[PDB]
């Protein structure tokens, strides 16, 4: 058989933080210590199919920060993709694990998830995650 019931997956792991106005984000973020968070992400859980996830994207953001006293907010952040994820409630042989986005991002990511439709300027956690499906009704195997 097939199950054609799975869907894709954009994570992001976020560390939101300031820091002093003389200084730089890519001082305290890198490309590489992004990609090591990426690699702690867990790619064993019991919701995942098939395939993995996408090569990951780094990214580091800087802004003033108004509110602050002459602080920078610095957003570094590292995105992919789980190309394949259960849909629903699954069950592995011993207990039920939720799939929806929210607890399965969490899991895996290990941080606290937001929706997209709360700004990053919005939220007053250093570190957090986001997920949303990218694609609904893909193959949960690579076949
Ligand atoms: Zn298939
Ligand atoms: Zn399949
Ligand atoms: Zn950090
Ligand atoms: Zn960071």
């Amino acid at each position: 058989g097939h199950m054609l019931d799975c869907k894709a997956v954009a994570l992001k792991w976020v560390h939101q933080f300031r820091i002093p106005g003389g200084d730089n984000c890519n001082f305290y973020c890198s490309y590489d210590s992004l990609y090591q968070q990426f690699n702690l992400w867990k790619k064993n859980d019991a919701c995942q199919g098939a395939d993995g996830f996408s090569t990951a994207i780094p990214k580091i953001q800087e802004a003033p920060c108004s509110d602050c006293p002459g602080s920078k907010t610095c957003i570094c952040s590292v995105q992919a993709t789980a190309w394949r994820v259960r849909n629903g409630k699954w069950f592995d042989g011993q207990q039920w694990f939720d799939c929806d986005v929210k607890p399965y991002t969490e899991r895996v990511l290990g941080r606290r998830w937001y929706d997209e439709s709360e700004a990053d300027k919005d939220i007053y956690v250093g570190y957090y995650s986001r997920g949303f499906i990218s694609n609904d009704n893909v193959h949960c195997g690579s076949q």
